[PDB]
Formats: C-alpha cells, sequence, structure tokens
C-alpha cells in the first residue's frame, strides 16, 4: 500500500481499491469493473434488503433501460445518456438510457389502477441505471453507472404513505449501522434539498471524517399527490364517487454502500471489512511448514487446517483456507490484510500441539489464542466483537466531529475545523443559500435531524445567521458534503 | 381469452401474456415491461442456476454495460446500440451498449492471468444486453433487451474447459426439464450454426407444435484457443518456460425460458405454469356468497382459510388466498385460471362443515377432495403429479412430432406437416445451405443440432447425406426443422 489515508485521500483510496482486488478501471470514463470482492458486499446488501422488503408486501418486477424521448419529455437534461444510433443507421427517435423508472412506471400505476380495489401498489426493481454525472466520478461514491433498488408505491390514504416511508428510512439505517457498522444521522432534507416533485424527504446521512465531507446514504420520499396528479394515477371513490389521487412514495439506495464502507473503515494498511458483509469472514493460513518439513507433517497441517475450515462452515461461518505452497504466510498475511477478512487463523504445529489456534483481528490486529473445543462458540464471539468495536469506533468519532452552535462565528470556526454542525434554521431556501454563500467547499444542509437536540423556544432561539425567517424553526445539521 | 392458440397464434400468444399479466407492451419496440409474476418466474430459474454454479466455483462479478469503440472493434455490427450524446453536448468518444462481453472481459483475462497459478478463472454474470435484432420480436424469445446470465472461463488444460462445457449444458437442460418440465434435446451445433469465434458449441433445443418451429433454450460453447490468442491470455508453463494460451468457455441463458415456457404448456384459457417456478402454487378461493352473508359465517370462514393457507407456507408451499370481497368466486376461478395457477383450492361452507377442500388442477381441470390432516402430505404429491403430467405430454408431443428419415422426400413431407426431421446428414455448410433453400420466420429449414443420443450408427459402407447432390459422407444424424 502506497498511499497514506491522512495525507492524500484520492490515491490512498485508488490504492485500496485495487490492492484490494474490488476494483478495475474502465475505458469508458467514470465508471469501474466489479471484481468478485466488491460484489459479495452488495450481494450481503441487496439480499438482507429484499428479504426485509419482500417480507413487507413489496413485490419485483423489471421495466426496460430504455426509455422513450416522449416518455422521458412531459430538468437534469444534461445527465441524460442518448442512444442515437443502431450500428451505422441512425434512429427515427432517439431512446434514453434510464437515469430512473418514474417517467415509465407512474404511466405503468395510472394503467394498473382501474378501481380503488387495485390499491396499494409497492413494487420494487433491482437495477442498473445510468446518469451521465458532470460532477467528478469516484469509484463506489458517484459512478456514472451504478446498481440500485428502487422502489415505488400507491396508496389510498396518506397514513400509509408516512409510515412506509419511515419504515424504509429505518431499513435503510439498519443496513449501515448492522451491515456495514457505520453510524448515520436520519433526517428530513429541507425545502432546498428535498427531493422536487416530492413533498418531503427523508435520509440517512453519514460522515466521513478523513474528507471532512458528509455524504447521503439512502433516500425515502414521500411523494405525496403531486406525481399522481402529473401522471393521473386516480381512481374513483367507492362511496360518493368522486375522482380520488392516490398517494405515492418512492425510495432508494445503491452501491454507494461500499464506498462510504470504504471511506469509514478502512485503514492506512487496506480494507477492513465490516463481518456480516465480508466474503470471506475467517481466513486460515497455515504457518510453520520450513524447509527441512516432511511431506507428512505439511500434509497433516493441511488437513488439521482444512477440518478447521469446515468445521467453521458448518457453525455457519464463511471461512476459507490459503494453502498455496508459492507464496510466504507473510506474504499470504499482507494479502489477506489489504483484502480485510474480518479475522485471520495462524495454525503452526504448535499450536497444533496444543490443540488450538491463534485468531488475529483486521481491526486493531489483536493476536488471541482458541482451543479447537471452542471454535464454533468463541469464533462468533469474535466476529460480533469486531462489528461492534468498529461501529462504535466510527461513531464516537462521529460524535468528535459533530458540534452543536448557535453562533455564525463559531459556526464558521467549527466548519473550518473539519466536522460538522448543528444549529438552529429558519429553514428558508433564501437564507440556506446565504449560509452555503458567506461559508466558502461551502456549508450544505444536510437534513433535520429526528433526533433534535433541544426543542426550540420560540420567545428566545433565532436562525443561526443575519437577516433570515428571524424565528428558528429547528435544528438542521450542516456541513460540507459529497 | 378472445383468440384460440389453434387458430391465430400470435395474437392468442398476445392474449395470454397480457391477460395473463406478466407482459406490458412497451413504446420501445423490442422491450416490453416484466410484470411481478413472469419476473417471479425469472427470478427461481436464475436462483436455481445460481446456487448450482456458484456450489461448482463459478464466481459473480459485474462489468459496465458500457463498451469503448475501440474495445469492442478488436457481422453483427448493425445490432448494436451507441450512446453518442450526454444530454446536449456530444461525447468525445462513443460508447456501446453491451450486447455480450467476450470483448471487455476477455482483456481483463489477460490482466488477470499473471501466472499458471491463477488458473482456472471461472466467472458469471447475470446481466442485461441490448442487440437490435434484424428480425421481428416477439415478447420473449427474441427481446431487443433482454436479461441473461454469461459465464466465461478459462482453464490450463482441455479436459477441464470439455468437462466444464458438458456439467453446464446439463445444467441448462435440467432448468428446462425439472423446472420447466418442458423435454429438450441435448446436441452438438453443426459447423454452419455453432458460434463462430468457438470451436464447438452445445446446445438444447426445444419444440413448439403450435407454430410447429423449434427453438434454442440455451447455450454451452467451446472456444477452445481461439480467443485466448485474439486476446493473449496467456502463462508462462510450469515446467518449461514457454508461452501456452489458456483453453476457454462462455455460456449464457436468456429470459427465452419464459417464451418457451409459455409457448409449450398454456391452452385457450391461459397460462400452466409448471409448479417448482410458480409464483403461487395454490390459490385458495372461498364459495359462501351474497345475501346468506351472516357475517360471522364469513369470518368463519375467512379465518378457517387463513389457517390453511398458513399451515401451507409453513410446509413450504407457495400459497395464498384471494380473499377481496368485490369479486365472486366464479370470477376469482377464471381469474387464477389465466394466471395459470397449478391447483386452485375450493373451499365452501360444506368441506367446513366436513374438515376438507376441493382441489382443482389447472392442466386437467381435474378435482380431488382432500381432508384437513393430510394436507401437509397429499398437497406436495399433486405438485409433483402435476409437474410430471406436464412434462410427459410434453414428450409424448415432441416423440410425436419428432420422426426419421434417409430419402429427402419424405424429409419435404414430414416438414411440410409441420414437424422435426432426423436424417442422415454429412456436416458441411454449403450443403446445409442448399437444404435450407430446397425446403422454401425462416420458412426453409435450419439445422437445429446433431443429438447426442443418436438413432443408429452411421456406417458408411452405404450411408449417405440425405440431399440429392451432397458428398454423401453420411457423418451423422442431424435434427433439422423450422426454428425461430
Ligand atoms: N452516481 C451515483 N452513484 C451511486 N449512488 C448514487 C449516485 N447518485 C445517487 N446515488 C444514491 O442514490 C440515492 C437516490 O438517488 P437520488 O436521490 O436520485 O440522488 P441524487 O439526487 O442525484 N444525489 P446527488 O448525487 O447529490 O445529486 C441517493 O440517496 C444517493 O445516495
Ligand atoms: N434477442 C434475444 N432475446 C432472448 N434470448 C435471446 C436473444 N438472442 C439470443 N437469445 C438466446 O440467448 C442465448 C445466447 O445468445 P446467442 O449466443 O447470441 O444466440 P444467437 O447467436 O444470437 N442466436 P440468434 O437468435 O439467431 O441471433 C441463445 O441460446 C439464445 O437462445
Ligand atoms: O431519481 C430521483 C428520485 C428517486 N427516484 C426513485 C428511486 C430513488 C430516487 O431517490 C432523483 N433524480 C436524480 N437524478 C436524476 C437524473 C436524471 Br438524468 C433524471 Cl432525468 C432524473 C433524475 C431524478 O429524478
Ligand atoms: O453472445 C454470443 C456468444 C456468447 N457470449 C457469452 C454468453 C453466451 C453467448 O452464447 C454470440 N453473439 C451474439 N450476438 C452478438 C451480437 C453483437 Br451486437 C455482438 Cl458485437 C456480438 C454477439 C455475439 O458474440
Ligand atoms: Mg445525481
Ligand atoms: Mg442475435
Ligand atoms: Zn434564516
Ligand atoms: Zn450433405
Amino acid at each position: 500500500l502506497e498511499a497514506t489515508k491522512e495525507d492524500n485521500l484520492p490515491d490512498w483510496y485508488s490504492q485500496v481499491i485495487t490492492k484490494g482486488e474490488m476494483i478495475e478501471y474502465y475505458d469508458v470514463s467514470g465508471c469501474y469493473i466489479l471484481r468478485h470482492w466488491s460484489f459479495a458486499i452488495w450481494k450481503a446488501i441487496r439480499n438482507w434488503f429484499d428479504a426485509e422488503i419482500t417480507r413487507l408486501g413489496v413485490k419485483e418486477c423489471y421495466f426496460p433501460i430504455f426509455v422513450s424521448r416522449a416518455a422521458l419529455e412531459r430538468d437534469f437534461a444534461p445527465e441524460v445518456a442518448w442512444v442515437t444510433k443502431s450500428g451505422d443507421s441512425e434512429l427515427a427517435e432517439p431512446i434514453a438510457v434510464r437515469p430512473t423508472s418514474e417517467t415509465v412506471m407512474y404511466p405503468a400505476y395510472a394503467k394498473w389502477i382501474q378501481s380503488y380495489r387495485d390499491l396499494p401498489i409497492r413494487l420494487n426493481q433491482w437495477n442498473n441505471v445510468v446518469r451521465w454525472e458532470f460532477k467528478h466520478p469516484q469509484p463506489f461514491l458517484r459512478t456514472r453507472e451504478f446498481l440500485w433498488q428502487e422502489g415505488h408505491t400507491a396508496f389510498a390514504t396518506q397514513k400509509e404513505a408516512d409510515e412506509e416511508v419511515l419504515t424504509i428510512l429505518d431499513l435503510y439505517a439498519k443496513v449501515y449501522t448492522d451491515l456495514l457498522a457505520i453510524p448515520v444521522v436520519k433526517g428530513r432534507k429541507t425545502e432546498k434539498e428535498k427531493f422536487a416533485g416530492g413533498d418531503y424527504t427523508t435520509t440517512v446521512e453519514a460522515y466521513i471524517s478523513a474528507s471532512g465531507r458528509a455524504i447521503q446514504g439512502a433516500t425515502s420520499h414521500h411523494l405525496g399527490q403531486n406525481f399522481s396528479r402529473m401522471f393521473d394515477i386516480v381512481y374513483e371513490h367507492p362511496e360518493t364517487k368522486e375522482k380520488e389521487y392516490v398517494f405515492q412514495n418512492s425510495w432508494g439506495i445503491t452501491t454507494r454502500t461500499i464506498g462510504v464502507m470504504i471511506m469509514v473503515h478502512a485503514d492506512n494498511q487496506g480494507l477492513v471489512l465490516p463481518p456480516r458483509v465480508a466474503c470471506i469472514q475467517v481466513v486460515i493460513v497455515p504457518c510453520g511448514i520450513t524447509a527441512t518439513t516432511t511431506d507428512d507433517e505439511r500434509r497433516r497441517l493441511y488437513e488439521s487446517c482444512r477440518e478447521l475450515e469446515q468445521t467453521f462452515v458448518k457453525a455457519g461461518i464463511r471461512c476459507e483456507g490459503d494453502y498455496r505452497d508459492n507464496y510466504s504466510p507473510g506474504w499470504k498475511y499482507n494479502h489477506w490484510e489489504l483484502k480485510g477478512v474480518p479475522v485471520r487463523i495462524e495454525l503452526g504445529f504448535k499450536d497444533l500441539q496444543n490443540d488450538q489456534f491463534v485468531a488475529v483481528r483486521r481491526d486493531n490486529g489483536a493476536k488471541q489464542t482458541i482451543k479447537r473445543a471452542q471454535a464454533t462458540v468463541e469464533m462468533p464471539k469474535l466476529l460480533e466483537t469486531i462489528h461492534t468495536s468498529m461501529y462504535e469506533r466510527a461513531e464516537r468519532d462521529l460524535q468528535s466531529h459533530t458540534k452543536l452552535t448557535k453562533q455564525w462565528a463559531e459556526f464558521l470556526q467549527f466548519l473550518e475545523t473539519k466536522n460538522i454542525i448543528m444549529a438552529p434554521f429558519c429553514g428558508e431556501i433564501s437564507c440556506e443559500d446565504r449560509i452555503k454563500a458567506e461559508s466558502a467547499m461551502g456549508a450544505k444542509s444536510l437534513c433535520i435531524p429526528f433526533e433534535q437536540p433541544a426543542k426550540i423556544d420560540p420567545k428566545v432561539d433565532k436562525c443561526v445567521h443575519p437577516a433570515c425567517g428571524r424565528v428558528a424553526k429547528f435544528y438542521t445539521l450542516f456541513g460540507r458534503s459529497y
């Protein structure tokens, strides 16, 4: 590993994603070959979330990657990738590679709702979407093609919609903290940062101390009746028949997760995978095989290592051994340290003589010896222990970069000191622009958190800036972002 | 269903796939909205095959949907979709939507095999691909975007490659016979119909009698060293430091599976889904209505039906009840019969009094009464019974359309009356072209495959090719017929 995380972050990240065997750079700018290592992490995330939402009643479909011009046109216009040509023959009308599927799914929804009896609609797509991002692309954070799931739901009454938005958001937050061991702040986005066609938007924000910047981890919007008016998704009331518009929601999460994991956990020696998503959770690395190693002893070692690995598998542990005779044990140590496998097993001849083995943690590198009887009990403890110690390590990190203040001056102080700031705010868009302006790379709104620091005292509290709406409507989290 | 399968096949196919709620037609020609129902079918096939191939050891990755012009340019040119514009701004280089990934994965392979020690590389991706086909598209058989799985593999020795080719081909055929209940002919593709960049091509062909045509259900190719040579996928031989090229396969299967399912099994009342991929295997339909609704009895009926479906799901059976108030039991009957649910459950107040229910089969409409204790046993047996009755009927159909001959004249007779033929063949492509011509959306006859189960030795003492003008090698038997 060539670069360090603290000095020269972009090339630390590059080094990690390549020497960790998750990326291969690709000759269409801003898209990246996904290797087995990364893709398994995405599979773990995808599988948990789909089990969750299929338990809830969301069904799965798939709309085509292509969107007609006419479909799309009824403004992110500069972000649309256009097929214009089939080979050498130029196309009558161009077709667009999808960025999202509202334009295609909501007309379908108008067609599928023939009566009140057809509601609710709860569909989800696991697909890939292409946005010709103008902002600097980063290998997992912002790729021009990315894989995600997008769910679009239609409801009779607004209660169902509000409840599902929050349900999905709790799911998203659990993906972050329970799968990837990352702390996140749940909140509402301001009127400036909400999804334009929506009503309100929930988010799950995370903070990179390295970058000093925060990043949106997923979104769950409540669309209200905005789109159902746009696309005329209506039904007649069963009693007192009158044209009623349905209530909608949409939500999404992407491979950005992997990037956020990297940024939060990887150290200066490679990746550090959260145990619950790591492809290989335990790797056994046989050692002690000197020059004078009688081939019977090398076979005996290999036999015991394979027996240990499979008794791990039977106890539900993703464990593999590394028995390649072309590499030294120390080489194997480094290799798997870059791949960030949570626990390495060291099984030498002396450990064999004692019916034990030594486990080494990828975070903090602590060694600890374990007898082979307790293998199926200690090892899962250790995996959970690692998860917690990762999450807490990051959570304390977040808590040390969040400062609360009611003054602009020390707001700017904090912002320059590489941390994000909780301050009272009016919410007004003009003022939010003024804050970002006078902070320059300037300070953006992250979300209005669900957990407020204090109740706002209306006779006292004021906004964090000079003109505003004056009266503080709530506390908002602000900071530099991705 | 307005139209019949027998008269007006295309319009029947449209009616079943729409009123069965799997397709939604789409305003970009040759793409089709996959509704929840069909996609559940695809999901089952995918999970089965993925369990299988990752158990064998194939790993999964994901390359971008976009291909550099240069990558791709290093025949099918009119089928490539080109992104040229990002909104307003035209792009530096144009990019192509992937049509397959050899052009892109094999350079990575060349970068990834640094030694003999890195071998074998056995990768799979589940992804979507686009081809602007020059043929009329039909909703699952040939779509302009379609989803698939492509597996690409590289091996030190040719033996490993041959073996995986055949293993994978067996897995494809199992998807067809164990999952979709369709009988399929394993074979080798002729020199004319094999994949051009390959060595040989295996296939699994299936026959739809409605259209009287065969269709390729999947492919497993042996690329040998042709692609390893193009892209210089090499390693240094261990004993002798000398450049050795790897041996490769690639194989793939697409959403066409669902189409052949539809074509082979659905009747003139809608779908008939095979039990092992059916999204709902059993639908429960109560039977008390109108004025006779002492609501206590309606709640008693609903609560016992939820108990039966719950005890069915816990025994791993995909069962849901249909309890909507709006509709009548006869409507729900017709609805789910369009959806091809293998067995419909009818549970009225009388069966309630007798601790029973009656199950009706979607394939025959045959009824059979079942007491509620034995439900946990009788239902899965019925699911197996229904499966094999589907496969067996389809196999009797295939066998009654497979005919064998050595005289060209009766080859043409058999083909003209809508069935497929197995005849002695030389293997030559010019001769195959003459065959296809002399039979005349291809109205001529194609080579389907050289079957693995040959009937009779094609012994050269006297055996000659079935065409009058061929160089009568009589190398083997080939299966011919109109195909998709
Ligand atoms: N290019 C991308 N690569 C990966 N994940 C992305 C990308 N763009 C957006 N996401 C994530 O996808 C979720 C839903 O997308 P969306 O809300 O449409 O993002 P967005 O408005 O474009 N955010 P931004 O990148 O700041 O413009 C967000 O919560 C992001 O975390
Ligand atoms: N447009 C399509 N839609 C769905 N399945 C397809 C399509 N084209 C090919 N297939 C299937 O996908 C598998 C792999 O594709 P491929 O090897 O390219 O077939 P192919 O050479 O294109 N045959 P052809 O349909 O005549 O062009 C084959 O087994 C086909 O049955
Ligand atoms: O895509 C969204 C909002 C939501 N869509 C459903 C899944 C979750 C997601 O947050 C916002 N957005 C973002 N980027 C876009 C890029 C283009 Br190009 C287009 Cl046309 C449209 C959009 C667009 O609407
Ligand atoms: O796609 C293939 C061969 C194999 N690729 C890997 C998955 C299994 C599959 O049988 C054949 N084929 C078919 N159609 C194509 C269309 C275009 Br456009 C291109 Cl460039 C290339 C191709 C092309 O190579
Ligand atoms: Mg964006
Ligand atoms: Mg083709
Ligand atoms: Zn203000
Ligand atoms: Zn011949």
